[PDB]
């Protein structure tokens, strides 16, 4: 695998450098108890990303952020997808497209954070939030923080922040809450407020000059907004806005499933 594709340095370089990142982060939380610290690539990652998953908002060593990028610029860059490379699938500005969202070059990534706003602190956990925070790196999370502490209370739904990407091909994330669904059906307050993370996001994107944006599928998930119905929101949601700004913004549905996939064409085709 790796020899013809001359990957064997680095798969060793960057399996020291998360050992060293593990042994950082055990030795903050006074864990000094000797682990036995896996051999493969797989078992030191799922390690490494569960530590940082749980870890507080606390201030990072400028050594500990060296070795961090590193490591994370050189995995989120060995099969980067480029937007210059896709083509749209309505218009000459709309994209639909599966893969992961850590891998896209685009100006910026749209994350479906939660009201605390510091990512998801369940170790290993499959969520957006996650997984944007884990490949991004620390310094997200502890952006994050600062904008909480410089607002006095916990983000409300429906608005937008923009943070760096910092390790991600992505050169910003865009971080908005989503609305909890409990009950069904959906609230039309539910709705409206869906509605405008989608707007809010689109006119940050706007005031600051972004060419290009990606949007996970808010508000799925654990917030359990019914998929079809979020799907017929994003859609109409980005359509009217591009329509009635006359925005150049080039935007991108990313999705993971085939069946997210398909839903998203077949809101595109249904006027
Ligand atoms: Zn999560």
């Amino acid at each position: 695998r790796g020899s013809h594709m001359a990957s064997m340095e680095t798969l060793k370089s960057n399996k020291a450098r998360l050992e060293y990142l593990i042994n950082d982060m055990r030795r903050e939380r006074n864990d000094n108890d000797v682990l036995v610290m896996p051999s493969s690539f797989e078992d030191l990652w799922e390690l490494y990303r569960g530590l940082a998953n749980v870890r507080p908002a606390l201030p990072v060593s400028d050594e500990y952020l060296a070795v961090q990028d590193a490591m994370l610029s050189d995995l989120n860059h060995q099969h980067v997808t480029d937007l210059k490379d896709l083509k749209p699938i309505k218009g000459d500005n709309i994209f639909v497209w599966q893969g992961d969202i850590t891998t896209l070059k685009i100006d910026a990534i749209v994350n479906a954070a939660n009201s605390r706003f510091l990512g998801c602190m369940q170790a290993n956990h499959d969520c957006i939030d996650n997984i944007i925070h884990t490949k991004a790196g620390v310094q997200v999370r502890l952006d994050c923080a600062e904008i909480i502490r410089q607002q006095g209370r916990n983000e409300g739904v429906g608005k937008a922040k923009k943070t760096r990407g910092y390790n991600l091909p992505a050169k910003y994330i865009i971080h908005t809450v989503g609305p909890q669904i409990r009950r069904l059906p959906v609230s039309k307050m539910n709705q409206d407020l869906l509605a405008k993370c989608y707007l809010s996001c689109l006119k940050l994107a706007d005031q600051h000059s972004l060419n290009h944006v990606a949007f996970c599928c808010i508000s799925t998930g654990v917030f359990a907004f019914p998929q079809d119905e979020a799907a017929e929101i994003a859609v109409r949601t980005v359509e009217s806005y591009l329509k009635e700004t006359n925005s150049t913004l080039k935007v991108v549905f990313n999705v993971f499933t085939d069946k997210d996939l398909q839903l998203y064409k077949e809101a595109l085709n249904r006027d």
